[PDB]
């Protein structure tokens, strides 16, 4: 790739490999979304926007000895599009540190790069779960055609699992069978662990019996909310564009400035595959 | 390396390999810190002190189609430094034992080396958790810019998990999302297991649902205290200098004296990433 | 010459050859002045200021059979020097459009460069017609020695021909025979498109037959004004230091910023050779 | 360009040549916009959407003695992107004729292919001039920042010339100098044919002397309206994806169905470069 300046920067490849590995490992620790949602692509830098089909419709399946009928085509209810924003954050490596590593072997303070990776990963999760207003990206909690279950007072024992039962009910009614996965705001997650009092196991361990794709939490989700997702590329994807990468911006003052950038966007291919308990 | 005398000593390489392996294995059993905290380096003998950035600040992330703004740099709130102390302990191998192994094949009493390794590992943990006054090293329980949650009377059921909820609350408020890890003084650790009475599982197993980086104890932590840590090189490191190594000091009397030495120091890169429940 | 980084920008020379063309083809469209006033030079970037003569006065010519008196020398009513400012505007080719060229084949949106070239040309005209106060330049509507004609209500037929005849009167009486050229604010130029009497051609065709250097227009001139010039390097010239060129500025953010710049100024060698109709 | 099965139809390449000429010779005789507005590209097949920059509004140009201020940057009023629709219609060559009139010695009846090319070029015009509601395309008559001139009663002599003058006023005031072009509904164009004054030549030819980029009509423009366009790729482009071509669609019964299509959209890069007389 051309845009990614990696030759006017002073740093060796033995520095770049450390920095990129520190970014990748910090992302893979930090992220929730790439657990519940699959990566699509990555596609490279150059894709500004992606055309994507919306199915959002329930229709039968063919069952015959020779299958004459052609009623049974999957229909794109609308073939919409979305634009891929850049998420980025910037960090400085001091010229002193570079010259130190280039003579004394004292290793770069790549904790800067790790902190940038963490912050962009947090912004990726915030984009995906919460959406964004100014970009016009609907997120999992915002897309209008999602299922909705009026959340009960999860201070009462089993009400949380009863609401999960409702939500997987609603998903099954729309013909989204499992495997389901769920993500919970930690305010509710504590209530699934404890706030009911005690039970012979956590109500979390009860939910794990039904929601076999996993239960997760993220402080990114404000309020008392949970999203249940019929997982896999059939229903959702994260389309990367350019996967989280570290770019030289050039210097400011003598100090080198580097950028972490990523272009991921949420392809809500099947809004009927989402239920929010809220 | 030069300083490490390994040629004026009488012992063969077939002894050295046993002795070093007994040290390494005793460290890897003994240590807690290298679980919660990553190794940085090792850097060699010669680094007396390390420059390290302190971030300790909350700032937004860039989100735009082209990302014009440069407000979003990570700022080093102060670029402080720390000096790497030596931790050491010394042990004797008797000349009789050497000459025995050198004729009769009776193996060296390397349990001495193991005991030295254990004692230096205990001192490493004591430095990291408790800090030290005379060196001026602040530790996890001492650094002033840590979060603090007033500990409840964990004799009451669930109060321990309620305090964990508080602590991960406080960490989330400072924008440190997980994975969290915790270390508990065994006086409290018994209270998380038992002293509340009984529950359908241990309150430890309840905490393990939230603190997914693990729960640990160490008798090194005096009193009724717990530390919660937002793990990884983004937030903390252990910088080794010279990794735990066995050095010949020369003889005293006829007896050979050996030293175990290590130079590890605690880089509290993000005090906002620490909460102490105390 | 090295002050323009023709090799430091990422753009291949085919793209340079499209960007310069996308500047020049909007300079030629936009500029009026170079149609009225001859260019002097261009002189290169170094020529920071130019001295010029101002023959504002009139003084007698000798007539003698002997040819002896030496009083009859032409003065220069003043001698002066004027400094060439830089005219410039910045256009900002955003980085992912380069990758969209690299892989998606869709060529770069040089229309940014065209708009910058237009803004530069409009500033060149604005400077030449109305000298900048801060620089203390003078332009064709601010020169204090110039002829003036009281404009009539050009909503009446033939009134524009009458006022042009007045202006050619005053210029002739100043000693300046043609070919005259004129520039008209477009609110008047619209009023010049009328049939005139029964003469079988437009009023504009009368004016273009009398003002044989042609009638031009520009919104740069304030509404209800026009200026008439006895053309030729004898009376007016436009100095060019560096003729309009595109210069890089390195990356600012990830994006690539370029500067279109030109150095030019008006030297009013004969302030009596100009009339403004106002 | 591979998705068109020139080899799957029964027609030999001479019979393809016949029908492609039958399309092109009907397209050329009806396309207006390709004569008013510059063709972008064509980009090739399926280049689904194009990003483009809208430069409404203005900001100051830099004039200063040395280049020190960076405020003077070109920025779009918005980054924008537009979806290229498909224009198509189908025609059905009867299978019998393909060897019946072959032995009549008739070349294949191409008449329906001419009719298809006609209806294509009509939908092309209808899209470009009048926009589309469903796709949300703005057309020249619909884009909201355009200039507007209140039309006079063109039943008078010279009133149409006066309105053209008003339009060139409103365009030149915005800094868009010629060459303009105009397209007029034929209900008005039929009244622009008048002998003007005593000039002995047509008002339409006075306009063509002013509107040097040409005057045209198409029936797509409803009622008494016209539009004046500052021509050139700096102001407007016709985006072409797939340029107009014929595509096979396989048998149906045994009759052969063919598709003619083109993919095109209107890039209003500068709304202020357009004025509608209405």
């Amino acid at each position: 790739m051309d845009f990614l300046d990696r030759n006017a920067a002073p740093l060796n490849e033995g520095e770049w490999q450390r920095i990129d590995e520190a970014v990748v490992s910090t992302a893979r620790r930090t992220l929730v979304a790439r657990r519940i949602i699959d990566v699509l692509g990555p596609l490279g830098s150059g894709v500004y926007s992606i055309p994507y089909s919306v199915f959002s419709g329930k229709s039968p399946t063919g069952i015959d000895m020779v299958g004459e009928n052609e009623e049974f085509v999957v229909e794109a209810s609308r073939r919409a599009t979305i634009n891929l924003p850049i998420l980025y954050k910037d960090f400085k490596i001091m010229w002193r540190d570079v010259e130190a590593d280039r003579h004394l072997g004292l290793p770069i303070d790549v904790s800067t790069a790790a902190v940038a990776g963490n912050f962009v990963a947090v912004q990726e999760d915030h984009l995906i779960f919460n959406g964004n207003v100014e970009l016009g990206h609907d997120g999992l909690f915002t897309v209008k055609d999602r299922q909705t279950v009026a959340i009960s007072d999860w201070n009462e024992t089993g009400a949380a699992l009863a609401d999960v039962v409702k939500a997987v009910g609603a998903l099954s009614q729309a013909g989204h069978y499992g495997p389901y996965a769920m993500v919970v705001s930690p305010v509710l997650f504590g209530r699934m662990i404890r706030v009911f009092g005690w039970t012979g196991m956590l109500e979390l361990d009860q939910v794990k019996a039904l929601i076999t794709g996993g239960v997760h939490y993220s402080n990114v989700i404000g309020g008392s909310k949970a999203v249940v997702v019929a997982t896999g590329s059939q229903n959702l994807n994260l389309a990367l564009g350019q996967d989280m990468v570290t770019a030289y911006m050039g210097p400011t003052s003598m100090n080198h400035v580097f950028r972490v950038l990523e272009t991921a966007a949420l392809l809500v291919r099947r809004p009927d595959a989402i239920c929010t308990i809220e």
